[PDB]
């Protein structure tokens, strides 16, 4: 699994943008933790990309308040150590996307039989829909809600200004 | 400080080899933790490069048995997530090397006024001597033991087969 790394410079804007719009809209500006996100979400998760990266660096996967804090501290240090593009790179190569695919390149091959850099806008959006719950939104056997969440990602991209109305209309119909 | 990243492919073999020979000779083969190293060292530290990377990912810097273990668990997971060349890359860009220099490129500029890829064998060895204690072996004000430890690094490189006898003799005299 730990074989399929791809540098950020070879990952299309649509893929990077789809993940940002869906999981952490303020990714490029916060310091590893986002209060405005937590509050507005306290009303929907509030964890940043950095926090997810940190969470997946642990060996055992428990969800106690105790380690949520440890994950937040780790996230802040990482943010102090590596830049945004690097954190995004590590994250996009480690993320479990279902069907035994860890990372965007492996996911691209498993779900579309191609390299991440050959992905279309609608294909990029499908990958960004999986992190929430890979097995729950897996196209290979829950194509109904996979398509629904994909269109929801495209909607988030449209709202954030990452794609045009024209592009949106074409993608949701693919 | 978090501004001066350089990909592994632009870091000279001598630099990578100098760090491996000095800090973790079996780096390329272990799984994040090295028993043979710990035992043989129990007789000299026994922590791997991966463990040092993990140690520096924490925010606060305490040295209790409690977190040494947490660092070992983190190291094992990292090893499962990213490959050797990537772990080496992250490590060589994060390592504090004294005089406010974090990473090999920043160190190269501060100590030699040049890019890491323009470093000679004797210059690479000096950087590998700092991690043990940057302020204790700093050339800028403890050139005596900096030179001593540099020559000790070159000796380790010679022993590991990373440099030739000819190269060794030339470097220790620089
Ligand atoms: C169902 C599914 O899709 N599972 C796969 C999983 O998919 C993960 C998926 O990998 C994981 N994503 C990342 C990036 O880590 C995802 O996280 C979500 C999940 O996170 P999590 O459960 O860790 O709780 C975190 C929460 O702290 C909460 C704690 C607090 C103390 C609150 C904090 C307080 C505040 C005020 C903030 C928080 O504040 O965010 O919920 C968040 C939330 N509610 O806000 C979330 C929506 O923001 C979050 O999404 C992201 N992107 O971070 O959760 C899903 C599944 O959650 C499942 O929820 C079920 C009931 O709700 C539980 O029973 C499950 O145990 C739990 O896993 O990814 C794993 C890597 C897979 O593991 C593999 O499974 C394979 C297989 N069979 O498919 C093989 O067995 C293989 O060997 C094995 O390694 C799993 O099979
Ligand atoms: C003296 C010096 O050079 N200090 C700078 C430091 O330099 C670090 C340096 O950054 C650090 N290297 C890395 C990669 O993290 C270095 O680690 C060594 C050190 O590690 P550590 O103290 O964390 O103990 C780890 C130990 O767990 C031990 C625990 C157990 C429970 C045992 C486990 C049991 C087993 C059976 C294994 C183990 O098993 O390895 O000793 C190891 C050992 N004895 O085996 C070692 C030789 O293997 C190890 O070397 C490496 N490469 O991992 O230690 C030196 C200094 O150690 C100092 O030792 C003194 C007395 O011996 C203590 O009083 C000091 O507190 C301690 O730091 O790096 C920091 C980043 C600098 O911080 C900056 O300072 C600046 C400044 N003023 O210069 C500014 O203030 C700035 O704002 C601030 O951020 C520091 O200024």
């Amino acid at each position: 699994q730990k074989r399929f790394y791809v540098s950020i410079d070879k990952i299309p804007e649509h893929v990077i943008n789809a993940f940002v719009a869906t999981e952490d809209r303020n990714f490029w500006h916060h310091f590893g933790i986002d209060p405005v996100a937590i509050v507005r979400a306290a009303i929907q998760g509030g964890s940043t990309i950095t926090q997810q990266l940190a969470k997946n660096l642990f060996l055992t996967r428990e969800r106690t308040l105790e380690r949520k804090i440890k994950e937040a501290l780790l996230a802040i240090k990482i943010e102090r150590t590596f830049d945004k593009k690097k954190i995004m790179e590590l994250y996009l190569n480690q993320i479990y996307l279902g069907s035994g695919a860890y990372g965007v390149e492996a996911a691209a091959q498993v779900y579309f039989g191609k390299h991440v850099w050959e992905l279309s806008l609608d294909e990029a959006a499908l990958l960004a829909a999986l992190p929430k719950a890979p097995a729950k939104y897996n196209p290979f056997y829950h194509p109904e809600r996979a398509l629904q969440r994909r269109n929801l990602v495209l909607k988030r991209m449209l709202e954030e200004g990452y794609i045009t109305p024209e592009q949106y209309e074409e993608a949701v119909n693919k």
